[PDB]
């Protein structure tokens, strides 16, 4: 995986975020979700890296990155602070103003990011995500059940971290099979590297406070800018298999906060660069060459 990529560590103010860079040409910055790595993007990286000079880096509680305790209101874990850590990493490379694609967390980073940093952000695009304000606000039956992890990791007094370190790979397959569509998507390297990084206390420490600044911090942010939307143009692309095209209206949910947006489903689940990275890839790239 990755083969050519250059692994590096870059040493920001508040953190040192893990990454692999390759490619010539104009900037990208790639942003994974839970409980993955950088790693999921080994299958669409590489055909990216022909046209742009990629940035895969590992969030802040993720990965190789550090992963610094819980404060008080998860303020270390908003998408504020974490997409902070993204601008300043980019900066050290030289890139002042880059594209960006987020999928699940990332996409929330990403989404903060374009927000906090208009100027920097040229093009976006989001994997797999509705905004988080709007989905917890809209919470009902279905969405607690089908997303009950939003209810379960956002829980006191480590119950999550308990339960999940008592077994990390048991809990991490878990949540692949259920919001993936094609279990043979993952490359079992992949596999072993979310596994090695999501079985270390401190990464499931941390990935519990991004989702508990989610549920708090992170809808103060939102909601303190809720009339300032997103300037660049945002391509939202969403696997069709899951619910959340089924339950939403994955576009309209995004009109209401950017004034540029554009995208469709894909067939597969959740994981879009591993389930569908051809379609994936495809459709990143037209977005990014051709507007």
């Amino acid at each position: 995986m990755f083969t050519n990529f250059e692994q590096t560590i870059v040493d920001t103010t508040e953190a040192r975020i893990n990454l692999v860079k390759a490619g010539h040409g104009a900037p990208l910055l790639l942003l994974h979700g839970y409980p993955q790595t950088h790693v999921m993007w080994h299958k669409i990286a590489p055909l990216l890296a022909n046209n742009f000079t990629v940035v895969a880096t590992d969030l802040r509680g993720y990965g190789d990155s550090s992963r610094p305790a819980s404060v008080p209101h998860h303020i270390n874990y908003s998408k504020r602070v974490m997409a902070q850590d993204q601008v300043e990493v980019m900066s050290k490379l030289g890139y002042e103003q880059f594209y960006v694609v987020g999928h699940d967390r990332g996409a929330r980073v990403a989404h903060r990011l374009a927000l906090d940093h208009p100027h920097r952000v040229k093009k976006l695009a989001l994997l797999d995500i509705a905004p988080t304000h709007k989905m917890y606000r809209t919470t009902d039956q279905e969405f607690a059940t089908a997303y009950y992890h939003w209810f379960f990791l956002i829980q006191p007094d480590n119950l999550p971290e308990t339960l999940i370190g008592a077994n990390p790979e048991y809990y991490l397959r878990k949540c692949l099979e259920k919001w993936g569509k094609d279990f043979s998507a993952f490359h079992p390297q992949a596999l072993a590297e979310y596994i090695r990084c999501f079985s270390q206390p401190a990464v499931i420490h941390a990935t519990c406070e991004d989702y508990r600044a989610a549920a708090t911090i992170d809808l103060e942010h939102d909601e303190l800018d809720m009339k300032q939307k997103i300037s660049c143009p945002v391509l939202v692309l969403w696997g069709e298999k899951g619910i959340i095209g089924r339950k939403y209206d994955v576009l309209a949910t995004w009109r209401e906060r950017a004034i540029d947006v554009s995208g469709q489903s894909l067939p597969c689940g959740h994981f879009l660069p591993e389930e569908a990275p051809e379609e994936t890839y495809q459709a990143i790239y037209n977005f990014l060459t051709h507007c």
